[PDB]
Protein backbone atom coordinates (compact mmCIF):
# COMPACT_ATOMS: atom_id res chain seq x y z
CA UNK A 1 0.00 0.00 0.00
CA UNK A 2 2.28 2.93 -1.37
CA UNK A 3 -0.30 5.78 -0.34
CA UNK A 4 -0.31 4.61 3.41
CA UNK A 5 3.23 3.61 3.18
CA UNK A 6 3.92 7.65 2.36
CA UNK A 7 1.18 8.79 4.79
CA UNK A 8 3.24 7.15 7.91
CA UNK A 9 6.71 7.33 6.99
CA UNK A 10 6.81 11.14 4.78
CA UNK A 11 3.61 12.36 5.72
CA UNK A 12 4.75 12.12 9.69
CA UNK A 13 2.18 10.12 10.54
CA UNK A 14 1.31 6.96 12.86
CA UNK A 15 -2.58 5.92 12.24
CA UNK A 16 -5.09 6.35 9.59
CA UNK A 17 -8.31 7.36 11.53
CA UNK A 18 -10.77 7.91 8.81
CA UNK A 19 -11.07 7.46 5.01
CA UNK A 20 -13.83 8.65 2.96
CA UNK A 21 -14.63 8.06 -0.66
CA UNK A 22 -15.98 9.50 -3.90
CA UNK A 23 -15.68 8.98 -7.56
CA UNK A 24 -14.84 6.15 -8.93
CA UNK A 25 -18.01 5.58 -11.08
CA UNK A 26 -17.47 4.21 -14.92
CA UNK A 27 -18.34 6.13 -17.84
CA UNK A 28 -21.23 4.73 -20.65
CA UNK A 29 -19.79 2.90 -23.76
CA UNK A 30 -20.63 4.28 -26.85
CA UNK A 31 -21.14 2.66 -29.51
CA UNK A 32 -21.58 2.47 -33.58
CA UNK A 33 -23.05 -0.42 -34.64
CA UNK A 34 -22.57 -1.07 -38.49
CA UNK A 35 -24.92 -3.26 -40.14
CA UNK A 36 -25.97 -4.22 -43.75
CA UNK A 37 -29.72 -2.41 -42.81
CA UNK A 38 -27.13 1.30 -42.01
CA UNK A 39 -26.15 2.33 -38.49
CA UNK A 40 -27.77 2.27 -34.57
CA UNK A 41 -26.48 4.18 -31.83
CA UNK A 42 -25.94 2.30 -28.18
CA UNK A 43 -24.66 2.97 -25.09
CA UNK A 44 -23.84 0.47 -22.35
CA UNK A 45 -22.82 0.77 -18.96
CA UNK A 46 -22.10 -2.72 -16.94
CA UNK A 47 -22.10 -0.88 -13.55
CA UNK A 48 -25.40 0.97 -13.75
CA UNK A 49 -29.22 -0.29 -13.61
CA UNK A 50 -31.90 0.22 -16.11
CA UNK A 51 -33.15 3.19 -14.66
CA UNK A 52 -31.24 5.77 -16.11
CA UNK A 53 -31.23 4.60 -19.75
CA UNK A 54 -35.06 4.14 -19.20
CA UNK A 55 -35.90 7.77 -18.54
CA UNK A 56 -33.19 9.31 -21.11
CA UNK A 57 -35.35 6.51 -23.67
CA UNK A 58 -38.63 8.34 -22.99
CA UNK A 59 -37.19 11.67 -22.72
CA UNK A 60 -35.91 11.57 -26.23
CA UNK A 61 -39.69 10.38 -27.40
CA UNK A 62 -41.19 13.00 -25.78
CA UNK A 63 -39.55 15.66 -27.53
CA UNK A 64 -39.09 13.56 -31.34
CA UNK A 65 -43.22 13.40 -30.88
CA UNK A 66 -43.07 17.13 -30.57
CA UNK A 67 -42.08 16.86 -33.91
CA UNK A 68 -39.71 20.13 -33.94
CA UNK A 69 -36.43 19.97 -33.08
CA UNK A 70 -34.53 17.19 -34.25
CA UNK A 71 -33.44 14.95 -31.37
CA UNK A 72 -32.42 10.85 -31.97
CA UNK A 73 -35.41 8.27 -32.36
CA UNK A 74 -35.06 6.00 -29.51
CA UNK A 75 -35.73 2.29 -29.85
CA UNK A 76 -34.86 0.27 -26.98
CA UNK A 77 -33.82 0.82 -23.34
CA UNK A 78 -33.44 -1.92 -20.80
CA UNK A 79 -31.42 -4.35 -18.59
CA UNK A 80 -28.21 -6.14 -19.83
CA UNK A 81 -28.47 -9.96 -18.64
CA UNK A 82 -24.33 -10.09 -17.77
CA UNK A 83 -25.45 -7.14 -15.67
CA UNK A 84 -25.94 -3.26 -16.27
CA UNK A 85 -28.12 -1.28 -18.93
CA UNK A 86 -28.27 -0.11 -22.29
CA UNK A 87 -29.97 1.97 -24.82
CA UNK A 88 -30.40 1.94 -29.08
CA UNK A 89 -31.59 4.43 -30.76
CA UNK A 90 -31.09 5.90 -34.19
CA UNK A 91 -27.53 7.10 -35.71
CA UNK A 92 -27.04 10.45 -36.49
CA UNK A 93 -24.40 12.17 -38.39
CA UNK A 94 -22.84 14.99 -36.48
CA UNK A 95 -20.53 17.70 -37.52
CA UNK A 96 -22.46 20.32 -39.30
CA UNK A 97 -19.98 22.87 -40.34
CA UNK A 98 -21.69 26.10 -40.39
CA UNK A 99 -23.68 25.90 -37.42
CA UNK A 100 -26.78 27.86 -36.66
CA UNK A 101 -27.02 29.90 -33.01
CA UNK A 102 -30.14 31.50 -33.87
CA UNK A 103 -31.97 28.26 -35.50
CA UNK A 104 -31.40 26.79 -32.38
CA UNK A 105 -33.18 29.20 -30.09
CA UNK A 106 -35.85 29.20 -32.73
CA UNK A 107 -36.09 25.17 -32.54
CA UNK A 108 -35.88 25.10 -28.84
CA UNK A 109 -39.00 27.76 -28.66
CA UNK A 110 -40.97 25.82 -30.82
CA UNK A 111 -40.45 22.63 -28.40
CA UNK A 112 -41.06 25.02 -25.34
CA UNK A 113 -44.53 25.87 -27.33
CA UNK A 114 -45.84 22.62 -29.08
CA UNK A 115 -44.70 20.63 -25.77
CA UNK A 116 -48.26 20.41 -23.71
CA UNK A 117 -49.46 18.31 -20.70
CA UNK A 118 -52.56 18.39 -19.16
CA UNK A 119 -50.94 17.07 -15.87
CA UNK A 120 -49.46 20.42 -14.23
CA UNK A 121 -45.56 20.42 -13.69
CA UNK A 122 -43.67 17.18 -13.67
CA UNK A 123 -43.01 14.04 -15.97
CA UNK A 124 -45.05 10.81 -16.67
CA UNK A 125 -41.87 9.15 -14.85
CA UNK A 126 -38.36 10.15 -12.15
CA UNK A 127 -35.17 10.21 -14.23
CA UNK A 128 -31.91 12.09 -13.39
CA UNK A 129 -29.86 14.98 -13.76
CA UNK A 130 -26.25 13.93 -14.21
CA UNK A 131 -26.36 10.52 -11.60
CA UNK A 132 -28.99 12.70 -9.80
CA UNK A 133 -32.51 11.57 -9.28
CA UNK A 134 -34.69 14.06 -10.57
CA UNK A 135 -37.94 13.88 -8.85
CA UNK A 136 -40.51 14.58 -11.16
CA UNK A 137 -43.82 13.68 -9.46
CA UNK A 138 -47.18 16.00 -10.64
CA UNK A 139 -47.90 19.35 -9.31
CA UNK A 140 -50.27 22.18 -10.02
CA UNK A 141 -48.13 25.37 -8.81
CA UNK A 142 -45.31 26.36 -10.25
CA UNK A 143 -43.59 27.45 -7.01
CA UNK A 144 -44.52 24.78 -5.28
CA UNK A 145 -42.86 22.27 -7.58
CA UNK A 146 -39.69 24.14 -8.14
CA UNK A 147 -39.25 25.05 -4.50
CA UNK A 148 -39.98 21.43 -3.16
CA UNK A 149 -38.73 19.10 -5.88
CA UNK A 150 -36.47 21.06 -7.55
CA UNK A 151 -33.94 23.72 -4.76
CA UNK A 152 -35.90 22.26 -1.42
CA UNK A 153 -34.26 17.99 -2.58
CA UNK A 154 -30.91 19.22 -3.79
CA UNK A 155 -30.70 21.51 -0.41
CA UNK A 156 -31.23 18.28 1.54
CA UNK A 157 -29.49 16.16 -0.27
CA UNK A 158 -26.24 18.61 0.29
CA UNK A 159 -27.29 18.59 4.26
CA UNK A 160 -27.50 14.95 4.23
CA UNK A 161 -24.35 14.48 2.27
CA UNK A 162 -21.74 17.24 3.57
CA UNK A 163 -23.91 18.53 6.87
CA UNK A 164 -24.36 21.63 5.27
CA UNK A 165 -26.94 23.16 7.14
CA UNK A 166 -26.26 26.67 6.57
CA UNK A 167 -26.85 26.55 2.86
CA UNK A 168 -29.89 24.37 4.15
CA UNK A 169 -31.62 27.00 6.44
CA UNK A 170 -30.72 30.02 3.90
CA UNK A 171 -32.21 27.81 1.47
CA UNK A 172 -35.34 27.21 2.79
CA UNK A 173 -35.55 30.68 3.74
CA UNK A 174 -35.62 31.72 -0.20
CA UNK A 175 -37.72 29.51 -1.19
CA UNK A 176 -40.43 30.80 1.76
CA UNK A 177 -39.80 34.17 0.05
CA UNK A 178 -39.57 33.26 -3.13
CA UNK A 179 -42.69 34.57 -4.66
CA UNK A 180 -42.35 38.18 -5.26
CA UNK A 181 -39.74 37.25 -8.38
CA UNK A 182 -42.14 35.37 -10.08
CA UNK A 183 -44.38 38.92 -9.88
CA UNK A 184 -48.12 37.19 -10.68
CA UNK A 185 -47.04 36.03 -14.47
CA UNK A 186 -49.02 32.86 -15.21
CA UNK A 187 -46.76 29.98 -16.06
CA UNK A 188 -47.66 27.46 -18.60
CA UNK A 189 -46.17 23.89 -18.46
CA UNK A 190 -43.57 23.29 -21.31
CA UNK A 191 -41.48 20.49 -22.25
CA UNK A 192 -37.98 20.99 -21.20
CA UNK A 193 -35.09 19.15 -22.67
CA UNK A 194 -33.44 19.59 -18.72
CA UNK A 195 -29.79 19.85 -19.08
CA UNK A 196 -29.07 21.94 -22.14
CA UNK A 197 -25.29 22.44 -22.14
CA UNK A 198 -22.62 22.33 -24.74
CA UNK A 199 -21.58 18.82 -24.77
CA UNK A 200 -25.77 18.07 -25.36
CA UNK A 201 -25.97 20.32 -28.42
CA UNK A 202 -24.71 19.09 -31.89
CA UNK A 203 -25.50 19.93 -35.71
CA UNK A 204 -26.86 17.71 -38.42
CA UNK A 205 -25.38 17.65 -42.28
CA UNK A 206 -28.15 19.82 -43.02
CA UNK A 207 -26.54 22.34 -39.86
CA UNK A 208 -29.96 21.43 -38.22
CA UNK A 209 -29.54 21.68 -34.48
CA UNK A 210 -29.83 18.55 -32.38
CA UNK A 211 -30.16 17.80 -28.60
CA UNK A 212 -29.06 14.87 -26.93
CA UNK A 213 -28.83 13.25 -23.08
CA UNK A 214 -32.19 14.92 -21.80
CA UNK A 215 -33.59 15.40 -18.25
CA UNK A 216 -36.83 16.17 -19.55
CA UNK A 217 -40.03 17.40 -17.84
CA UNK A 218 -42.73 19.83 -17.94
CA UNK A 219 -41.87 23.19 -16.14
CA UNK A 220 -41.74 27.02 -16.58
CA UNK A 221 -39.94 27.74 -20.09
CA UNK A 222 -36.78 29.69 -18.60
CA UNK A 223 -35.78 26.82 -16.59
CA UNK A 224 -34.20 25.14 -19.74
CA UNK A 225 -31.21 28.52 -19.77
CA UNK A 226 -30.34 27.23 -16.28
CA UNK A 227 -26.96 25.29 -17.81
CA UNK A 228 -25.92 28.43 -19.93
CA UNK A 229 -22.74 29.04 -17.89
CA UNK A 230 -21.42 26.36 -20.22
CA UNK A 231 -23.45 27.17 -23.32
CA UNK A 232 -21.68 29.83 -25.41
CA UNK A 233 -25.54 31.44 -26.19
CA UNK A 234 -24.96 33.89 -28.22
CA UNK A 235 -27.73 36.94 -28.33
CA UNK A 236 -28.65 35.91 -31.45
CA UNK A 237 -29.84 32.03 -29.44
CA UNK A 238 -32.20 34.69 -27.31
CA UNK A 239 -33.89 36.65 -30.04
CA UNK A 240 -34.44 33.77 -32.10
CA UNK A 241 -36.01 32.48 -28.89
CA UNK A 242 -37.65 35.26 -27.78
CA UNK A 243 -39.66 35.77 -31.29
CA UNK A 244 -41.48 32.97 -30.73
CA UNK A 245 -41.80 32.25 -26.52
CA UNK A 246 -41.98 36.70 -25.54
CA UNK A 247 -39.98 37.53 -22.75
CA UNK A 248 -41.55 37.56 -19.17
CA UNK A 249 -41.85 39.90 -16.71
CA UNK A 250 -38.88 39.35 -13.88
CA UNK A 251 -36.94 37.49 -17.00
CA UNK A 252 -33.88 38.95 -15.72
CA UNK A 253 -34.52 38.28 -11.99
CA UNK A 254 -34.82 35.03 -12.39
CA UNK A 255 -31.82 33.44 -14.29
CA UNK A 256 -30.42 33.09 -11.07
CA UNK A 257 -32.83 31.00 -9.57
CA UNK A 258 -32.52 28.64 -12.10
CA UNK A 259 -28.84 28.74 -12.30
CA UNK A 260 -28.76 27.36 -8.63
CA UNK A 261 -30.47 24.15 -9.10
CA UNK A 262 -27.73 23.04 -11.51
CA UNK A 263 -24.81 24.86 -9.35
CA UNK A 264 -26.68 22.85 -6.55
CA UNK A 265 -26.54 19.56 -8.70
CA UNK A 266 -22.83 20.35 -9.33
CA UNK A 267 -21.79 20.76 -5.99
CA UNK A 268 -23.96 17.69 -5.11
CA UNK A 269 -22.19 15.57 -7.86
CA UNK A 270 -18.39 16.73 -8.10
CA UNK A 271 -17.79 18.65 -4.41
CA UNK A 272 -17.70 21.89 -2.76
CA UNK A 273 -15.63 23.68 -5.05
CA UNK A 274 -19.41 24.70 -6.56
CA UNK A 275 -20.69 25.84 -2.85
CA UNK A 276 -19.64 29.17 -3.55
CA UNK A 277 -21.69 29.71 -6.91
CA UNK A 278 -24.27 28.65 -5.37
CA UNK A 279 -24.33 29.91 -1.67
CA UNK A 280 -23.41 33.20 -3.58
CA UNK A 281 -27.28 33.30 -5.37
CA UNK A 282 -28.41 32.35 -2.00
CA UNK A 283 -27.00 35.60 -0.18
CA UNK A 284 -28.01 38.15 -2.97
CA UNK A 285 -31.49 36.69 -3.33
CA UNK A 286 -32.06 36.95 0.37
CA UNK A 287 -30.51 40.74 0.72
CA UNK A 288 -32.94 41.63 -2.84
CA UNK A 289 -36.05 40.12 -1.27
CA UNK B 1 -27.67 -10.49 -26.01
CA UNK B 2 -30.17 -7.89 -26.38
CA UNK B 3 -28.49 -5.35 -28.45
CA UNK B 4 -27.84 -8.01 -31.16
CA UNK B 5 -30.86 -9.54 -30.54
CA UNK B 6 -32.80 -6.04 -31.32
CA UNK B 7 -30.96 -5.17 -34.31
CA UNK B 8 -32.03 -8.62 -35.97
CA UNK B 9 -35.76 -8.58 -34.36
CA UNK B 10 -36.60 -5.21 -34.99
CA UNK B 11 -33.81 -3.70 -36.55
CA UNK B 12 -33.97 -5.51 -40.08
CA UNK B 13 -30.63 -6.53 -40.37
CA UNK B 14 -28.76 -9.72 -41.34
CA UNK B 15 -25.58 -8.83 -40.60
CA UNK B 16 -23.01 -6.52 -38.21
CA UNK B 17 -19.82 -5.77 -40.19
CA UNK B 18 -18.00 -3.77 -37.31
CA UNK B 19 -19.04 -2.26 -34.15
CA UNK B 20 -16.98 0.85 -33.01
CA UNK B 21 -16.78 1.92 -29.30
CA UNK B 22 -15.51 4.81 -27.58
CA UNK B 23 -15.48 6.13 -23.60
CA UNK B 24 -16.24 3.18 -21.01
CA UNK B 25 -13.52 4.49 -18.69
CA UNK B 26 -13.92 4.73 -15.18
CA UNK B 27 -13.17 8.06 -13.67
CA UNK B 28 -11.09 8.57 -10.36
CA UNK B 29 -11.83 7.52 -6.65
CA UNK B 30 -10.84 11.32 -4.44
CA UNK B 31 -10.33 10.66 -0.89
CA UNK B 32 -10.39 12.19 2.33
CA UNK B 33 -7.60 10.92 4.76
CA UNK B 34 -7.85 11.74 8.07
CA UNK B 35 -4.49 10.99 10.30
CA UNK B 36 -2.97 12.10 13.96
CA UNK B 37 -0.53 14.21 11.40
CA UNK B 38 -3.75 16.17 9.49
CA UNK B 39 -5.34 15.36 6.45
CA UNK B 40 -4.37 14.41 3.24
CA UNK B 41 -6.06 13.92 -0.51
CA UNK B 42 -5.57 11.34 -2.78
CA UNK B 43 -6.68 10.41 -6.24
CA UNK B 44 -6.28 6.74 -7.60
CA UNK B 45 -7.28 5.23 -10.56
CA UNK B 46 -6.96 1.42 -11.01
CA UNK B 47 -7.22 1.45 -14.59
CA UNK B 48 -4.33 4.03 -15.86
CA UNK B 49 -0.69 4.31 -15.53
CA UNK B 50 1.18 6.90 -13.61
CA UNK B 51 1.75 9.30 -16.13
CA UNK B 52 -1.48 11.08 -16.00
CA UNK B 53 -0.99 11.86 -12.22
CA UNK B 54 2.89 12.57 -12.24
CA UNK B 55 2.38 15.47 -14.71
CA UNK B 56 -0.28 16.72 -12.54
CA UNK B 57 2.16 16.56 -9.56
CA UNK B 58 4.80 18.72 -11.39
CA UNK B 59 2.24 21.19 -12.56
CA UNK B 60 0.68 21.98 -9.06
CA UNK B 61 4.55 22.09 -7.89
CA UNK B 62 5.24 24.71 -10.56
CA UNK B 63 2.23 26.80 -9.46
CA UNK B 64 2.84 26.22 -6.11
CA UNK B 65 6.29 27.67 -6.39
CA UNK B 66 5.76 31.01 -7.66
CA UNK B 67 3.82 31.85 -4.70
CA UNK B 68 0.93 33.79 -5.86
CA UNK B 69 -2.49 32.26 -6.35
CA UNK B 70 -3.46 29.13 -3.81
CA UNK B 71 -3.27 25.41 -5.48
CA UNK B 72 -2.73 22.04 -2.80
CA UNK B 73 0.77 21.53 -2.04
CA UNK B 74 1.74 17.93 -3.78
CA UNK B 75 3.23 15.29 -2.05
CA UNK B 76 3.55 12.31 -4.41
CA UNK B 77 2.30 10.60 -7.55
CA UNK B 78 3.19 6.79 -8.51
CA UNK B 79 1.82 3.65 -9.53
CA UNK B 80 -0.18 1.23 -7.87
CA UNK B 81 1.22 -2.51 -7.52
CA UNK B 82 -2.77 -3.83 -8.13
CA UNK B 83 -2.22 -1.68 -11.27
CA UNK B 84 -3.24 1.59 -11.91
CA UNK B 85 -2.00 4.93 -9.85
CA UNK B 86 -2.12 7.39 -7.61
CA UNK B 87 -1.30 10.83 -6.15
CA UNK B 88 -1.37 12.22 -3.10
CA UNK B 89 -1.55 16.11 -2.21
CA UNK B 90 -2.65 18.55 0.48
CA UNK B 91 -6.39 18.69 1.78
CA UNK B 92 -8.18 21.85 1.31
CA UNK B 93 -11.28 22.87 3.11
CA UNK B 94 -13.88 24.37 0.24
CA UNK B 95 -16.36 26.08 0.75
CA UNK B 96 -16.42 29.77 0.59
CA UNK B 97 -19.46 31.77 1.70
CA UNK B 98 -19.18 34.82 -1.50
CA UNK B 99 -16.74 33.17 -3.86
CA UNK B 100 -14.51 36.26 -4.86
CA UNK B 101 -14.19 37.21 -8.90
CA UNK B 102 -11.63 39.65 -8.88
CA UNK B 103 -9.44 37.88 -6.85
CA UNK B 104 -9.10 35.33 -9.33
CA UNK B 105 -8.13 37.17 -11.86
CA UNK B 106 -5.63 39.51 -9.76
CA UNK B 107 -4.02 36.24 -8.34
CA UNK B 108 -4.16 34.61 -11.97
CA UNK B 109 -2.29 37.58 -13.57
CA UNK B 110 0.43 37.36 -11.16
CA UNK B 111 1.12 33.71 -11.82
CA UNK B 112 1.69 34.70 -15.19
CA UNK B 113 3.99 37.09 -14.45
CA UNK B 114 6.08 35.37 -11.90
CA UNK B 115 6.38 32.20 -13.45
CA UNK B 116 9.23 32.14 -15.84
CA UNK B 117 11.31 30.10 -18.00
CA UNK B 118 14.96 30.48 -19.68
CA UNK B 119 13.96 27.22 -22.13
CA UNK B 120 11.09 28.85 -24.31
CA UNK B 121 8.14 27.37 -24.50
CA UNK B 122 7.03 24.27 -23.88
CA UNK B 123 7.37 22.24 -20.41
CA UNK B 124 10.03 19.60 -18.32
CA UNK B 125 7.62 16.89 -19.13
CA UNK B 126 4.97 15.85 -21.98
CA UNK B 127 1.86 15.76 -19.96
CA UNK B 128 -2.01 15.43 -21.26
CA UNK B 129 -4.80 18.18 -21.43
CA UNK B 130 -7.96 15.77 -20.59
CA UNK B 131 -6.41 12.52 -21.29
CA UNK B 132 -5.48 13.41 -24.47
CA UNK B 133 -0.98 13.62 -24.54
CA UNK B 134 0.04 17.40 -24.33
CA UNK B 135 3.44 17.67 -25.98
CA UNK B 136 6.13 20.13 -24.47
CA UNK B 137 8.85 19.81 -26.41
CA UNK B 138 10.70 22.98 -26.16
CA UNK B 139 10.44 26.03 -28.60
CA UNK B 140 11.82 29.46 -29.08
CA UNK B 141 9.01 30.49 -31.01
CA UNK B 142 5.33 31.28 -30.25
CA UNK B 143 4.00 30.58 -33.35
CA UNK B 144 6.00 27.71 -34.18
CA UNK B 145 4.90 26.24 -30.79
CA UNK B 146 1.32 26.72 -30.73
CA UNK B 147 1.06 25.93 -34.47
CA UNK B 148 2.65 22.90 -34.12
CA UNK B 149 2.54 21.48 -30.40
CA UNK B 150 -0.90 22.36 -30.12
CA UNK B 151 -3.13 22.88 -33.56
CA UNK B 152 -1.60 20.80 -35.15
CA UNK B 153 -1.36 17.39 -33.16
CA UNK B 154 -4.87 18.02 -32.72
CA UNK B 155 -5.60 18.36 -36.34
CA UNK B 156 -3.35 14.72 -36.96
CA UNK B 157 -5.60 13.41 -34.14
CA UNK B 158 -8.70 14.21 -34.99
CA UNK B 159 -7.65 13.12 -38.95
CA UNK B 160 -6.89 9.65 -37.51
CA UNK B 161 -9.39 9.27 -35.58
CA UNK B 162 -12.92 10.63 -37.72
CA UNK B 163 -10.90 10.52 -41.58
CA UNK B 164 -11.87 14.23 -40.96
CA UNK B 165 -9.62 15.13 -43.67
CA UNK B 166 -11.28 18.44 -44.46
CA UNK B 167 -11.13 19.61 -40.99
CA UNK B 168 -7.14 18.82 -40.93
CA UNK B 169 -6.87 20.80 -44.67
CA UNK B 170 -8.92 23.96 -43.90
CA UNK B 171 -6.53 24.09 -40.51
CA UNK B 172 -3.14 23.46 -41.81
CA UNK B 173 -4.25 26.27 -44.32
CA UNK B 174 -5.06 28.52 -40.94
CA UNK B 175 -1.78 27.31 -39.25
CA UNK B 176 0.31 28.54 -42.17
CA UNK B 177 -1.27 32.14 -42.68
CA UNK B 178 -1.59 32.18 -38.91
CA UNK B 179 1.30 35.07 -38.17
CA UNK B 180 -0.75 38.25 -39.04
CA UNK B 181 -2.77 37.75 -35.93
CA UNK B 182 0.22 37.70 -34.10
CA UNK B 183 0.85 41.28 -35.26
CA UNK B 184 4.23 41.29 -34.62
CA UNK B 185 3.96 41.56 -30.92
CA UNK B 186 6.94 39.64 -28.75
CA UNK B 187 5.61 37.11 -26.38
CA UNK B 188 7.11 36.32 -22.76
CA UNK B 189 6.87 32.95 -21.74
CA UNK B 190 4.77 32.82 -18.67
CA UNK B 191 3.33 29.55 -16.83
CA UNK B 192 0.03 28.39 -17.92
CA UNK B 193 -2.33 26.55 -15.82
CA UNK B 194 -3.56 25.31 -19.21
CA UNK B 195 -7.11 23.85 -18.69
CA UNK B 196 -8.89 26.87 -16.60
CA UNK B 197 -12.75 26.31 -16.15
CA UNK B 198 -15.41 26.00 -13.45
CA UNK B 199 -14.36 22.45 -12.26
CA UNK B 200 -11.15 23.19 -11.86
CA UNK B 201 -11.58 26.36 -9.38
CA UNK B 202 -12.54 27.00 -5.81
CA UNK B 203 -12.29 29.08 -3.03
CA UNK B 204 -11.02 28.31 0.30
CA UNK B 205 -11.85 29.84 4.11
CA UNK B 206 -10.43 33.25 3.50
CA UNK B 207 -12.71 33.76 -0.07
CA UNK B 208 -9.51 33.35 -1.85
CA UNK B 209 -9.36 31.16 -5.14
CA UNK B 210 -7.24 27.52 -5.47
CA UNK B 211 -6.92 26.29 -8.80
CA UNK B 212 -6.50 22.61 -9.72
CA UNK B 213 -5.92 20.08 -11.94
CA UNK B 214 -3.89 21.86 -14.27
CA UNK B 215 -2.77 20.92 -17.70
CA UNK B 216 0.44 23.08 -17.08
CA UNK B 217 2.93 24.54 -19.67
CA UNK B 218 4.81 27.70 -20.44
CA UNK B 219 3.03 30.07 -23.06
CA UNK B 220 1.58 33.01 -24.23
CA UNK B 221 -0.66 34.37 -21.42
CA UNK B 222 -3.88 34.65 -23.31
CA UNK B 223 -3.77 30.83 -24.05
CA UNK B 224 -5.07 30.59 -20.24
CA UNK B 225 -8.15 32.04 -21.45
CA UNK B 226 -8.95 29.20 -24.13
CA UNK B 227 -11.77 27.37 -21.41
CA UNK B 228 -13.56 30.78 -20.53
CA UNK B 229 -16.75 29.24 -22.96
CA UNK B 230 -16.98 27.06 -19.64
CA UNK B 231 -15.77 29.02 -16.97
CA UNK B 232 -17.98 32.01 -15.72
CA UNK B 233 -15.08 34.71 -15.45
CA UNK B 234 -17.10 38.02 -14.83
CA UNK B 235 -16.40 41.21 -15.66
CA UNK B 236 -14.41 42.02 -12.27
CA UNK B 237 -12.77 38.91 -13.37
CA UNK B 238 -11.15 40.75 -16.46
CA UNK B 239 -10.29 43.84 -14.93
CA UNK B 240 -8.51 42.52 -12.42
CA UNK B 241 -6.86 40.83 -14.87
CA UNK B 242 -5.54 43.46 -16.55
CA UNK B 243 -4.51 45.81 -13.90
CA UNK B 244 -1.72 43.91 -13.13
CA UNK B 245 -0.70 42.27 -17.23
CA UNK B 246 -0.74 45.23 -19.92
CA UNK B 247 -3.12 44.03 -22.65
CA UNK B 248 -1.29 43.26 -26.31
CA UNK B 249 -2.34 44.29 -29.60
CA UNK B 250 -4.55 42.07 -31.66
CA UNK B 251 -5.89 40.42 -28.42
CA UNK B 252 -9.37 40.44 -29.30
CA UNK B 253 -9.07 38.78 -32.44
CA UNK B 254 -7.15 36.09 -31.17
CA UNK B 255 -9.49 35.11 -28.64
CA UNK B 256 -11.12 32.50 -30.46
CA UNK B 257 -7.56 31.37 -31.86
CA UNK B 258 -7.07 30.00 -28.10
CA UNK B 259 -10.59 28.41 -27.43
CA UNK B 260 -10.01 26.28 -31.06
CA UNK B 261 -7.13 24.27 -29.20
CA UNK B 262 -10.03 22.98 -26.98
CA UNK B 263 -12.63 22.79 -29.51
CA UNK B 264 -10.49 20.38 -30.75
CA UNK B 265 -9.67 18.37 -27.86
CA UNK B 266 -12.94 18.30 -26.78
CA UNK B 267 -14.05 16.78 -30.37
CA UNK B 268 -11.34 14.38 -29.78
CA UNK B 269 -12.27 13.18 -26.47
CA UNK B 270 -16.21 13.64 -26.47
CA UNK B 271 -17.22 13.63 -30.48
CA UNK B 272 -18.39 15.68 -33.52
CA UNK B 273 -20.72 17.13 -31.93
CA UNK B 274 -17.91 19.93 -31.08
CA UNK B 275 -16.78 19.84 -34.80
CA UNK B 276 -19.35 22.40 -35.82
CA UNK B 277 -17.36 25.65 -33.19
CA UNK B 278 -13.74 24.09 -34.62
CA UNK B 279 -15.06 24.39 -37.73
CA UNK B 280 -16.65 27.54 -37.65
CA UNK B 281 -13.78 29.18 -35.87
CA UNK B 282 -11.61 28.16 -38.98
CA UNK B 283 -13.66 29.11 -41.45
CA UNK B 284 -13.91 32.52 -39.85
CA UNK B 285 -10.05 33.34 -39.38
CA UNK B 286 -9.55 31.39 -43.09
CA UNK B 287 -11.96 34.49 -44.46
CA UNK B 288 -10.68 37.16 -42.08
CA UNK B 289 -7.27 36.63 -43.48
N1 LIG C 1 -6.66 19.41 -2.74
C1 LIG C 1 -7.93 19.06 -2.42
N2 LIG C 1 -8.38 19.09 -1.15
C2 LIG C 1 -9.62 18.73 -0.82
N3 LIG C 1 -10.52 18.31 -1.71
C3 LIG C 1 -10.21 18.24 -3.02
C4 LIG C 1 -8.86 18.62 -3.46
N4 LIG C 1 -8.81 18.45 -4.79
C5 LIG C 1 -10.03 17.99 -5.17
N5 LIG C 1 -10.87 17.89 -4.11
C6 LIG C 1 -12.25 17.36 -4.12
O1 LIG C 1 -12.19 16.01 -4.65
C7 LIG C 1 -13.29 15.73 -5.53
C8 LIG C 1 -12.88 15.44 -6.98
O2 LIG C 1 -11.65 16.08 -7.33
P1 LIG C 1 -11.25 16.55 -8.82
O3 LIG C 1 -10.23 17.68 -8.68
O4 LIG C 1 -12.55 16.74 -9.58
O5 LIG C 1 -10.46 15.24 -9.37
P2 LIG C 1 -10.73 14.51 -10.79
O6 LIG C 1 -10.40 15.56 -11.84
O7 LIG C 1 -9.79 13.32 -10.87
O8 LIG C 1 -12.19 14.11 -10.70
C9 LIG C 1 -14.18 16.96 -5.43
O9 LIG C 1 -15.16 16.64 -4.44
C10 LIG C 1 -13.26 18.10 -4.99
O10 LIG C 1 -13.94 19.11 -4.24
N1 LIG D 1 -27.70 9.51 -31.61
C1 LIG D 1 -26.37 9.51 -31.84
N2 LIG D 1 -25.85 9.19 -33.04
C2 LIG D 1 -24.53 9.18 -33.28
N3 LIG D 1 -23.62 9.50 -32.35
C3 LIG D 1 -24.01 9.85 -31.11
C4 LIG D 1 -25.43 9.88 -30.77
N4 LIG D 1 -25.54 10.25 -29.48
C5 LIG D 1 -24.29 10.45 -29.02
N5 LIG D 1 -23.39 10.22 -30.00
C6 LIG D 1 -21.92 10.28 -29.85
O1 LIG D 1 -21.59 9.32 -28.82
C7 LIG D 1 -20.56 9.82 -27.97
C8 LIG D 1 -21.02 9.89 -26.51
O2 LIG D 1 -22.31 10.49 -26.50
P1 LIG D 1 -22.97 11.24 -25.26
O3 LIG D 1 -24.28 11.78 -25.75
O4 LIG D 1 -21.94 12.15 -24.61
O5 LIG D 1 -23.31 9.99 -24.32
P2 LIG D 1 -22.95 9.90 -22.75
O6 LIG D 1 -23.07 11.32 -22.25
O7 LIG D 1 -23.97 8.94 -22.17
O8 LIG D 1 -21.54 9.36 -22.72
C9 LIG D 1 -20.22 11.18 -28.55
O9 LIG D 1 -19.12 10.95 -29.43
C10 LIG D 1 -21.39 11.61 -29.39
O10 LIG D 1 -20.95 12.31 -30.55
CL1 LIG E 1 -20.30 20.29 -16.97
CL1 LIG F 1 -16.07 20.58 -19.92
Amino acid sequence: DPIREWILTEGKATQITKIGSVGGGCINLASHYQTDAGSFFVKTNRSIGPAMFEGEALGLEAMYETRTIRVPNPHKAGELPTGGSYIIMEFIDFGGSRGNQAELGRKLAEMHKAGKTSKGFGFEVDNTIGSTPQINTWSSDWIEFYGEKRLGYQLKLARDQYGDSAIYQKGHTLIQNMAPLFENVVIEPCLLHGDLWSGNIAYDKNNEPVILDPACYYGHNEADFGMSWCAGFGESFYNAYFKVMPKQAGYEKRRDLYLLYHYLNHYNLFGSGYRSSAMSIIDDYLRML
